[PDB]
């Protein structure tokens, strides 16, 4: 698996856990198209969105449902969901992994590609 | 100027100038319509997007096209850009400002919003 | 105003009012050696710590009492403070602000240097 | 091993290796002790600090070396080091991790506590 996602939350200080996630992929009509989709586990990680078989070079998205994670712990959050949106490229091995890291009103994002 | 966008690079400690920024506003029919644009100025901020009139309630999005900044510096990014998402004067009309911060593989973003 | 220092709070989206600040400067003993001290204000801004006179070259120290701001709204958080050490004015005056953005279990800073 | 540091380079977007790091407890007479120290593997992470026995309640101090990390990838950084504290405290079973995620002028950290 050449893509994966981590989620960290910066108020409890924890992994981020049962946190939604969806992965588009851009279509030849330029939409949006659903390509995986799953829950962070106990350890705030989202494991086996794909293949290097259907994970081709293409644009991708991965949302983060941040809002609902926020109210499913009684806090109140500002943003609808945090989207991350690059290509991916074959230059070589490559492991693609998706970082978070989320506060209600601010997150961050980082990108670990790694051979 | 109830809408206000700042961006900052991090690899230079320094305003990022000339930074383009597309808003868009949900639709009716769930489509993301053209709000309003611009780009950040030599102090990295972005006014002027809008007025108190026509930011009415609404989902948003600001799109920071964080991988133009960078490869106008004559470095290849990781994200195709940022989007920021959220609903708007839903409790009536506040002052919203949308920081982010850039690195050329990652992103903070934070929400500062003020009554 | 060589030196400012700015401070928001993520969770509420706002400024982060009334922080302590001290800054440091390292001596020639090789301790650190009170500099200036003050408290955030309304904009979430630290203004008039020192002036181009007093700011001179060496390594600082500006520590943002963070504890004191969660213990103060009622929060126990993770760190004591958030120190942010650097060198100042090795290559003539710049102007420096020193941003923080603060949760209860993490902080992100960084650093605008202007000439 | 109750104490792991995990550092990201939002430059590269890779994990930061070889960067050096220091841990230190704060003494009986206010001093900072030298505690532990190592240097981040091919991951990033930097294991085998200490162990149960030795991580008593206390107030340490987590040294992340910035500065020399940016300086052998030839970039100008600003920082000196990143240093994180925070008092440990037995609340039950607890593991620390101190991740930190670099940019030349900014950084991040964010403590994760789990039992
Ligand atoms: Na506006
Ligand atoms: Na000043």
């Amino acid at each position: 698996c050449p893509l994966m996602v981590k989620v960290l939350d910066a108020v409890r200080g924890s992994p981020a856990i049962n946190v939604a996630v969806h992965v588009f992929r851009k279509a030849a009509d330029d939409t949006w198209e659903p390509f995986a989709s799953g829950k962070t586990s106990e350890s705030g990680e989202l494991h086996g969105l794909t293949t290097e078989e259907e994970f081709v070079e293409g644009i991708y998205k991965v949302e983060i449902d941040t809002k609902s994670y926020w109210k499913a712990l009684g806090i109140s959050p500002f943003h609808e969901h945090a989207p991350v949106v690059f290509t991916a490229n074959d230059s070589g091995p490559r492991r693609y992994t998706i970082a978070a890291l989320l506060s209600p009103y601010s997150y961050s994002t980082t990108a670990v590609v790694t051979n």
